């Protein structure tokens, strides 16, 4: 349940980390984690939920636009997460 707010820095141009979406709800979650990647060292977990990327609500929005979204953001990305 708790929230996390943390800002991850790109390496090997990957934050080490998915987004999938669960059928018939709104939102993305965190799965395949790489040890010691970018999101791993921020303490994301697997079926953590996104709910602010650089600052904007994102939960309404489906798994892939958030995808392209942490994509568009360049070197770095700032997320809000809550874990279940």
């Amino acid at each position: 349940s708790k929230p996390k707010l943390c800002r991850l820095l790109k390496e090997d141009d990957s934050y080490g980390f998915h987004l999938n979406a669960i059928r018939g709800q709104p939102g993305s979650f965190v799965k395949e984690v790489q040890q010691g990647g970018p999101a791993d060292k921020a303490g994301l977990e697997n079926e953590d939920v996104i709910i602010e990327v650089n600052g904007e609500n994102v939960q309404e929005e489906p798994y892939d636009r958030v995808v392209e979204r942490i994509k568009s953001s360049g070197k770095h990305v700032t997320l809000l997460v809550c874990g279940k």
